[PDB]
């Protein structure tokens, strides 16, 4: 099943649906697609963190939010340019400005 316990984003992306209980996910560019079924089961997960500033500097596919639903923050200077793009403008229901 599982021996683990750092559902986080290094060198692989398979290890996210397995640890119930993080409620924030923070994420960097370029690193993987975020294909189907990463978050499956996620009994609390409510907020996602882009590091990146550019919408194609990450791929999701069609399958990014499986078995999940949250929110998407991404930096202010990021945001239009996600509202303009050919596909993160169908995440834009979700998609909102940082703090700090």
């Amino acid at each position: 099943g599982s021996h683990e316990g750092e559902p986080v984003v290094g060198m692989d992306k398979s290890l996210f649906a397995g640890n119930t209980v993080i409620r924030e996910i923070t994420v960097q560019p370029n690193i993987g697609l975020l294909y189907d079924g990463m978050f499956s089961g996620c009994t609390a997960l409510e907020k996602l963190i882009l590091t990146g500033e550019d919408p194609s500097a990450y791929s999701a596919g069609d399958g990014l939010r499986d078995g999940a639903d949250f929110l998407i923050c991404v930096p202010e200077e990021a945001l239009d340019r996600y509202r303009r793009d050919y596909f993160w403008q169908t995440y834009a229901a979700w998609i909102q400005p940082m703090e700090q």
